C-alpha cells in the first residue's frame, strides 16, 4: 500500500505489482526515495483527471531516472479511481508523472500495440481518500505559461508512506 | 521559403538554416516529404500561440523520425511571428510538432543548458500570412480526450511548398 500525504488529506493506494511489474517497480522506487516528496498536482481537470509527480511549488521540473515500457496491454482499464501512468505521444515514454481517472476514461485504455492503441498503462486504485481525490479536482486553475490547467493555490504531496 | 496552405489561407515563413542547422534540416526534410500535407494546429492557445504538425483530422497521430537535438542556446528569442519547435519535458525531444508565437513568449527563452533553462528552439519566422495567423488563433476550441484547447473545426495545413 501507498499513502499520499497531501495537503488536502491522505490517499491510500493499493498496487498491482503482478500486473505491471515494470510500472510498480518504477513507481515504489520513486515513493521510497523520497522523490514524490514536496510535488504538486499541477494539472487538475474537472470531470477528466489530477496530474501529478512531476513538479516541485513553483513548477520546479525535477529530473527522473530512464522511461519505461508501456505495460497497458495487462487489460487494465482506466476507470474512476485507478491510477494511470501519463507519458508523452510515444508509448514507451512514461517516468514519473502518474494521474488519477476522477471518472471512467475509456478512451484512454489499451486496444492493440499501436501508436494509437497504446493508451495508458493502469498500475494502481485508491482504496481509501476519494473524497480527498474529489475536493483536488474541483479548485480554482488557470494558465502558467506553457502549462495548463495548473490550480491557483498549491496542490501537494507533503510526504509518501510506502505500507 | 516555405508555404504553408492551409484552409484559412497561405502563411510564408523563411528558415533560420545557419542558426539551427540540425533543425531547420529537420523541418525541410518532413515538408519535402509531404509530412506536413493534410495535418491540424491541434492547439491552439489565444494570446499565447497556434501549434501544429503532429495529428491528422480526426486527431490521428502520424508516426515521426528520431527526436533532435535542441538548438535553443542559439540565443533567437520567442518573439511574435517567430515559429520554435514543440518539445516534451526533455530538452532534446522534438520531432515535428512546432508551434507559432502569437505575441513575444519570453519565459520560453533558453537561459542556459539545464533542464529548467534550455527553453524551446526558434528556427523560423512568418514573413507573409501573420493575418492568417491572427484568424486561426480566435477560433473557437474545447477538450478532445486528453487533448485540450482543440479546435471545433478543423485549421489543416492541406499542402506545403517548400521555396
Amino acid at each position: 500500500m501507498v499513502t499520499f500525504h497531501t495537503n488536502h488529506g491522505d490517499i491510500v493506494i493499493k498496487t498491482f505489482d503482478d500486473k505491471a511489474p515494470e510500472t510498480v517497480k518504477n513507481f515504489l522506487d520513486y515513493c521510497r526515495e523520497g522523490f514524490y516528496n514536496n510535488t504538486i498536482f499541477h494539472r487538475v481537470i474537472n470531470g477528466f483527471m489530477i496530474q501529478g509527480g512531476g513538479f516541485e511549488p513553483g513548477m520546479k521540473q525535477k529530473a527522473t531516472k530512464e522511461p519505461i515500457k508501456n505495460e497497458a496491454n495487462n487489460g487494465l482499464k482506466n476507470t474512476r479511481g485507478t491510477l494511470a501512468m501519463a507519458r508523452t505521444q510515444a508509448p514507451h515514454s512514461a517516468t514519473a508523472q502518474f494521474f488519477i481517472n476522477v471518472v471512467d476514461n475509456d478512451f484512454l485504455n489499451f486496444s492493440g500495440e499501436s501508436l494509437q492503441g497504446w493508451g495508458y498503462c493502469v498500475f494502481a486504485e485508491v482504496v481509501d481518500g476519494m473524497d480527498v481525490v474529489d475536493k483536488i479536482k474541483g479548485v480554482a486553475t488557470g494558465r502558467s505559461g506553457m502549462h495548463q490547467d495548473v490550480p491557483k493555490e498549491d496542490v501537494i504531496i507533503e510526504s509518501v508512506t510506502v505500507s
